[PDB]
């Protein structure tokens, strides 16, 4: 399946680059999945005082069936890095809600390996009930900061990530868990640590 709407103004696509920063103002070879349910502007925007990719997002109120029908999927293709020594890979994650009380978001991390089938997914979602949002504070420029962090040797399927692991692509997918978010996503500082 393709995911098509009509492009409007967004960032140029640049060139696939980790960590991924934006500060050149690209977005460093970042585009939605043709899968994603989300297709509308990727745009660099600042938060937290440095660049970041962002998009906006109003889930439907009406939720599909399959949990990522409806979710960003953002994906650096063609990087062909490795981990290394790496356990983790980690990124500044920020919301600007205009709705937000209930429900979660569950950001999953996935790769294509060539030497594995072209998938790999983190088995760590990570959860973020919206209701928790509230007793956060904000960044100056009023956003909620995540650091989203995944370790490496938790990946589903028995699926191994060697540090020579050649890892094609990196995606990123933002699920609405029954949810009742609107608003504006950001990444900054994708990177391995
Ligand atoms: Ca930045």
């Amino acid at each position: 399946r393709a995911v098509v709407e009509a492009p409007v103004e967004h960032a140029p696509i640049g060139k696939a680059t980790l960590p991924s920063t934006f500060e050149d103002s690209t977005r460093q070879g970042w585009a939605w999945d043709a899968t994603s349910g989300v297709q509308s502007a990727l745009t660099i925007k600042d938060a937290n005082e440095s660049k970041a990719i962002s998009w906006e997002v109003k889930y439907p109120e009406v939720k599909p069936v399959d949990g990522w029908a409806s979710a960003p999927r953002i994906m650096l293709g063609n990087v062909n890095t490795t981990r290394g020594n790496n356990k983790y890979l980690t990124f500044d994650f920020y919301l600007k809600p205009t709705q937000a009380s209930k429900g979660s978001l569950t950001i999953s991390l996935a790769f294509a390996p060539p030497s594995l089938g072209f998938w790999a997914q983190a088995t760590g979602d990570v959860n973020i009930p919206l209701s928790s949002l509230s007793k956060m504070k904000k960044t100056t420029d009023g956003l909620y900061h995540f650091q989203v962090k995944y370790d490496l040797d938790k990946i589903n399927d028995g699926k191994v990530l060697t540090a020579n692991t050649v890892l094609r692509d990196i995606t990123i997918v933002v699920a609405d868990g029954n949810s009742d978010f609107a608003g504006t996503m950001y990444l900054d500082n994708i990177r391995f640590e």
